[PDB]
């Protein structure tokens, strides 16, 4: 008999990129868990790093080589943060917003953190400041194959001498390239980064009128990456639950077998 | 004239624990912020490495090497696994917790999520199992000298073969040891990691009656460490808030200059 939908489901589940109809379900799934079991036995007697983890370090190293200052700020931010970059009852952010108490949210983006961190460091560094972070954000989401509620996003920015669109270009270019992922640029100046149908990153070219109420009066260019959208271009996952936080899967791989 | 405790409490947001009274407090002040902003100034110019993120490397590597498999799991988490965890009304930590919408919660601790792990990797992996993960763990808390309501934890967790006391103290020792930071183990079996008064870490020796819950049946051992908690002991800070995710601290050096 054919497979049935439901089947076919739980096969895809077990069902890896690289994978290359008469034997029954049973035998199907069997083969499969046998190899994802093999998979999984290979990465814990060898690498052991979980690709998350492993492309933040990646990209940590990239930034800090290239003369940006890591950042490490806080995930649970205030909520006036949000009022303040702008996010009213007339946007599609304010409804995606992750409340906690009565004065807090989970960020859904860095951006008001990284921005107070730029005026802040004027006062000490050197021109350009170039800084970057990487870590959870948090958006109220629709869409299952290219969005997550709990997701990890990369910002670069550098505030200064030097922000032009053609160096903001180079940044994005060699990055990319130095991940090895595809990419078309399309075109405040704003622009954005896609693999084929599907948005890695937007980047910006300032000033723009929001920086003003975070106390900044200079230039500036940078970009924010998803970091789950990255893995699942470059590992080919055709759904971007195989890339997130998850106990459901490592590094791609099913957990349940 | 004496400086007041107002002033007396600027001056100690720019002091640093390894610096060296007539003196106004104007001079004072332009004095020590002089040197934090070339303490910014020299990380921006060489490693640009912020001390969160860097721990946080340095401590994967240590566990990856030792054979242990790197996790990124949830970090908004069902609010069942906080019941399932046996924290009910009678103990403080059901006070604790950050709620989000109905179902969810900030995780108060890795425990939960790494449970999962140890049972869907047993049908996977070779005895024993060995997982580690760091990450962001959220508790409501009154104290402010040694506790921080957004910090970060590393679990380590072996499973089967080899779980016993005397491993589990050796793990600790050599981790430690390691990193640099005195400590002394005080004495399921139970046992609290200590510099001075300060609590670095607790670790268990399984099984416990709560295994059972979670589909656990084998022998374990493990540790829990805040690492904002060793970085205040390695880097000597007075309060904890230097150490953490923040806008007001950088690598302990106060941003507010
Ligand atoms: N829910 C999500 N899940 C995974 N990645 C995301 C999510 N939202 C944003 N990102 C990533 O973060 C980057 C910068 O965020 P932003 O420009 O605000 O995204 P966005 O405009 O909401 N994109 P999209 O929702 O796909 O139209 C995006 O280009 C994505 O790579
Ligand atoms: N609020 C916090 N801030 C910083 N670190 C923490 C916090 N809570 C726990 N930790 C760290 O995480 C480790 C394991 O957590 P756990 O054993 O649950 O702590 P605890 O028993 O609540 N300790 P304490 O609250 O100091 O009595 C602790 O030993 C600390 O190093
Ligand atoms: C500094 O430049 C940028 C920073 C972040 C983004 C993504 C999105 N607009 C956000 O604010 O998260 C785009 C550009
Ligand atoms: C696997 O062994 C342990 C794991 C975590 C902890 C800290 C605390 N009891 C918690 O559950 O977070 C202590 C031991
Ligand atoms: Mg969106
Ligand atoms: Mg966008
Ligand atoms: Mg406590
Ligand atoms: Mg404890």
């Amino acid at each position: 008999p054919a497979l049935t939908k439901s089947q076919t489901d739980r096969l895809e589940v077990l069902l890896n990129p690289k994978d290359e109809s008469g034997k029954p379900f049973r035998e199907l799934e069997s083969e499969l868990l046998s190899r994802r079991k093999k998979d999984l036995q290979q990465i814990y007697a060898e690498e052991r790093e979980n690709y998350l983890g492993k492309l933040e370090r990646e990209i940590t190293r990239f930034f800090v080589d290239r003369g940006f200052l890591e950042i490490k700020s806080p995930i649970l931010i205030p909520l006036e943060y949000i009022e303040r970059m702008g996010i009213d009852n007339d946007t599609e952010l304010s409804k995606q917003i992750f409340r906690v108490d009565k004065n807090f949210c989970l960020r859904p983006m860095l951006t008001p953190n990284l921005y107070n961190y730029l005026r802040k460091l004027d006062r000490a560094l050197p021109d350009p400041i170039k800084i970057f972070e990487i870590g959870p954000c948090y958006r109220k989401e629709s869409d299952g194959k290219e969005h997550l509620e709990e997701f990890t996003m990369l910002v670069f920015w550098q505030m200064g001498s030097g922000c032009t669109r053609e160096n903001l270009e180079s940044i994005i270019t060699d990055f990319l390239n130095h991940l090895g992922i595809d990419f078309k640029i399309v075109g405040g100046d704003t622009l954005d980064v896609m693999h084929g149908d599907l948005e890695l990153s937007s980047a910006l070219v300032g000033p723009i009128p929001l920086d003003r109420e975070w106390g900044i009066d200079k230039p500036w260019i940078g970009a924010g990456f998803g970091l789950e959208r990255l893995l699942k271009v470059k590992h080919d996952f055709k759904n971007i639950k195989r890339a997130a936080r998850s106990e459901s899967y490592y590094n791609g791989i099913s957990t349940n077998l």
